[PDB]
């Protein structure tokens, strides 16, 4: 008669991290990769040898800044001489070329000088979401919803949607992030009448807010705000200053020219900023850091939220403007939805729901793997072809 048809995909293709879910048995699996990891980095990194994606490329970053590529989604579907661009690349340790007034990423790779487009990067990146969904479903994976942000123009959705052909995967969609976040909690299925929807996007570079509409299923993007200089490095930068300077005080040393050092820092910064999402405390410890010195120390959750306070407190800029945009007041918000990793920080949770006079906070869904649920969720939406009986 008719084989069983295989499992679509929800892919969520993030600027630092991509994740990928499946809705089968009426619901989500957010697929973690071979490494455990439910979130993979959007990294590819080039040697004389092999092409690594996800988290062996990341990890190896250190050592290879020059061809370990990352932001691959800041560059997808613009020219070259865009503004955006040009600032970009002078953070990128890696080579951003002009064809053409198209931007290409060049790197040293088995024996040669390659430069590949954007849209080849993240179709890398696709390659591995698919195969981490394969390994999981025991089958080749055809199908994908893959997600972008709202105010991506028609450039940058084919482009993104090219990366998926690259990839071998044929694009049911491309949906916008917020939407797919909406309909990880079932935001569209609440029947008749508006509602108003405002995701607060925190990630680890840059800040969306966006303010939807949604009527009998249908959605309405009423407006979109943010800031492209606010995520989870600059507070992982902060920690790093303190630490810096708590290191000169305790041992009269200055370890900022040791990038190794500073490096280890970070890393060290950003697990004990985690660890402060869940805990009053962390401590901090890391064996010969400079010069053979242990450096054995503890923050509390009270100090990281002083370091990073007007960092926090900026992101309600965002919602004010967006909601002045929507010429919405902010009772007028039937929902809250919290997306990226960031937004688990409990200072960042209290500002919003204090904002929005104690409103609970639509949090329950990873909010790391909102965009790829809601994506899922789509992804096995659009494949039905139930023939209506009479
Ligand atoms: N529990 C968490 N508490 C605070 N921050 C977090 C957490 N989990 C994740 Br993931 N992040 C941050 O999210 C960003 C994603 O690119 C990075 O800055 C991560 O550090
Ligand atoms: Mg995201």
């Amino acid at each position: 008669g008719s084989m069983a048809k295989a499992a679509a995909i929800g892919i969520d293709l993030g600027t630092t991290y991509s994740c990928v879910g499946v809705f089968q048995h009426g619901k989500v699996e957010i697929i973690a990769n071979d490494q455990g990891n439910r979130t993979t980095p959007s990294y590819v990194a080039f040697t004389d040898t092999e092409r690594l994606i996800g988290d062996a490329a990341k990890n190896q970053v250190a050592l290879n800044p020059q061809n370990t590529v990352f932001d691959a989604k800041r560059l997808i579907g613009r020219k070259f001489g865009d503004p955006v661009v040009q600032s970009d690349m002078k953070h990128w340790p890696f080579q951003v070329i002009n064809d053409g007034d198209k931007p290409k990423v060049q790197v040293s790779y088995k024996g040669e000088t390659k430069a590949f487009y954007p849209e080849e990067i993240s179709s890398m990146v696709l390659t591995k979401m698919k195969e981490i969904a394969e390994a999981y479903l025991g089958y080749p994976v055809t199908n994908a919803v893959i997600t972008v942000p709202a105010y991506f123009n028609d450039s940058q959705r084919q482009a993104t949607k090219d990366a998926g052909v690259i990839a071998g995967l044929n694009v049911l969609r491309i949906i916008n992030e917020p939407t797919a976040a909406a309909i990880a909690y079932g935001l569209d299925r609440t029947g008749k009448g508006e509602r108003n929807v405002l995701i607060f996007d925190l990630g680890g570079g840059t800040f969306d807010v966006s303010i939807l509409t949604i009527d009998d299923g249908i959605f309405e993007v009423k407006a979109t705000a943010g800031d492209t200089h606010l995520g989870g490095e600059d507070f992982d930068n902060r920690l790093v200053n303190h630490f810096v300077e708590e290191f000169k005080r305790k041992h009269k040393k200055d370890i900022s020219q040791n990038k190794r050092a500073v490096r280890r820092l970070r890393t060290a910064c950003e697990r004990a900023k985690r660890t402060l999402s869940s805990s009053t405390q962390a401590s901090l410890e890391i064996d010969s850091l400079f010069e053979g010195i242990d450096f054995y120390t503890s923050i509390t959750r009270a100090r990281f939220e002083e370091l990073c306070s007007d960092l926090f407190r900026s992101t309600l800029e965002p919602v004010e403007k967006a909601l002045r945009d929507a010429k919405l007041d902010k009772a007028q918000i039937h929902d809250l939805v919290l997306v990226g990793g960031s937004t688990r920080i409990p200072k960042v949770q209290k500002l919003l729901q204090d904002f929005f006079n104690g409103r609970d906070l639509n949090k329950s869904i990873n909010p790391d793997e909102a965009v790829a649920y809601g994506a899922a969720v789509q992804a096995a939406i659009l494949i039905k072809s139930t023939r209506a009986a009479a």
